[PDB]
């Protein structure tokens, strides 16, 4: 009912906007975390960690599930600074190139201690901590992440 | 993308809707509520608002929805962003067999009553209510009352 069967997720992505939380994650030196995405959309691009909110899931609960899933560290929504509403449009989707993906995105910024994360490998094949100037200069960082800086 | 009934049902069953709610003020410090004829929140006084469609920008949705809800097209620049809210209902647009979930973007703006053309498709009556009056009535849905808390 929350994590959908692929068939139902496909209908959802084809038919309506997804709602996601994007995390602008700072370290103690003022650098920010980007992961190199292994899944579509934005496959192969460096992107901020984040993910979609599920059916009947509160934003408070989603924030905890997603920080744990993306960073290996569960944080409460009270730790985040609301960072605006954004919109991400991609010509492809998780399953291929047959339809587009649309996210309405809630940004949240917060600082962590790098040593306390347990970065997972399911959705990203590499992670880097970059300065705003550095990430803004690279076309390998997706435009939808660059705009946060 | 106005979905056929089958796919709207699958969408509502499976994922949050994204909507814009309008906190609309007149020249008397009163706010517009309509008595809803559709589920969810059927039969309650509620602020005007509606869902964002697939591949529709928030800017375009604001124009479409102000026109559809108020009879007057307004650009998103007319609205003052008024938070992210979450509405959970035990019923849905076509029955009582599954729940509806909205992630909601609120917008506040003032209008001249004589410039609106209030439609009758989704509401059977409209009133401009003071915060005190709307807070004192259980016929105003809790999800609208909280905008004035
Ligand atoms: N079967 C199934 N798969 C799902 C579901 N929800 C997500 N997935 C898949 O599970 C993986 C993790 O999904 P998320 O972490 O929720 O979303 P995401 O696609 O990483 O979203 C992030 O990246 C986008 C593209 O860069 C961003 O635009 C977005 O805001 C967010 O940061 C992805 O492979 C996604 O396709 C579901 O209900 N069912
Ligand atoms: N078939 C179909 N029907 C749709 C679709 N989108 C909306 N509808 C239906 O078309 C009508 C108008 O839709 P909206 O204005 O988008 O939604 P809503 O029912 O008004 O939602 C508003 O009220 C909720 C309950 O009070 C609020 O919680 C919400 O934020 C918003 O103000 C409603 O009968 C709704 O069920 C679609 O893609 N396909
Ligand atoms: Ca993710
Ligand atoms: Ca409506």
């Amino acid at each position: 009912m929350m994590f959908l069967r692929q068939e139902d997720f496909a209908t959802v992505v084809r038919s309506t906007p997804l709602v996601s939380l994007d995390f602008i994650v700072e370290n103690s030196r003022g650098e920010f975390l980007l992961g190199k995405r292994t899944n579509r959309p934005a496959q192969g691009y460096w992107f901020v960690p984040g993910g979609r909110v599920q059916k009947d899931e509160t934003l408070e609960a989603a924030f905890e599930r997603l920080t744990m899933a993306e960073l290996g560290l569960r944080l409460p929504i009270t730790a985040g600074q609301f960072y605006g509403v954004w919109q991400h449009f991609y010509d492809d989707n998780f399953s291929g190139t047959d339809f587009t993906t649309h996210y309405v995105v809630l940004g949240f910024r917060f600082r962590v201690a790098e040593e306390e994360l347990l970065l997972p490998d399911e959705q990203h094949d590499d992670y880097r901590w970059l300065t705003p100037d550095a990430l803004l200069a690279s076309e390998n960082v997706h435009a939808n992440s660059r705009v946060y800086f």
